[PDB]
């Protein structure tokens, strides 16, 4: 009984560690792309405002 | 001895699985935010190009 429980625990720990590392990588890449996209959005909004004012003129 | 080892492994497995699941949920939220940022970027880009073309005309 103890042998079987130990084997199953080892396998579960392996799979959980793999999933956790995958999650950490996904979180990092998501944050990076999120920040880049937010900066691009700021640039686009600023350009839109400037060109709109010039258009009214 | 085997019972003690199995119980310790069980506790470690449970805590690591819980932390992995929570970080996965937060990663999903981050992906949703990234998708919204993508949409905002595309919309602002269309705004800018349309306004520039109108100004040229």
């Amino acid at each position: 009984e103890a042998e079987k429980a130990a084997d199953e625990s080892e396998r579960g720990m392996k799979v959980i560690e793999s999933r956790a590392q995958k999650d950490e990588e996904k979180m990092e890449i998501q944050e990076i792309q999120l920040k880049e996209a937010k900066h691009i959005a700021e640039d686009a909004d600023r350009k839109y405002e400037e060109v709109a004012r010039k258009l009214v003129i």
